[PDB]
C-alpha cells in the first residue's frame, strides 16, 4: 500500500510532433531567377521583360 | 516600319532641381544674448527684466 505519487512530477518533454503540411509543387517547378531583386524602390509598382523576336 | 518602343523603359533619372528660397533678416538683427538659456526647467514657462527707473 504504498502511495508515491507526489515525489514524481508530471513532465511534459520539450519536443515537438510533425504537422500536415502542404506539398509546394508549384512553388518549386516555375521559373524563380528572372523575376529575383527586379522590383525595388526605383520600379515602382510593376516591371517588364522583353518578348523574343 | 519598325515599332521599338517596348525595348526601351521611361527614365526618372535620380536628381533635383533648384527649389525656391527665402532670406532670413530679422532673426540675425534682433536681440539674441539677452533671453538666451534664460527659459529651462528651474523657471518654468516665463521669466521678467527690470524697466528702469
Amino acid at each position: 500500500p504504498n502511495n508515491l505519487d507526489s515525489n514524481v512530477s508530471q513532465i511534459v518533454l520539450k519536443k515537438f510532433l510533425p504537422g500536415f503540411m502542404s506539398d509546394l509543387v508549384l512553388a518549386k517547378t516555375v521559373d524563380r531567377q528572372l523575376l529575383a531583386g527586379e522590383i525595388n524602390s526605383s520600379t515602382g509598382d510593376s516591371v517588364s521583360f522583353k518578348r523574343p523576336h
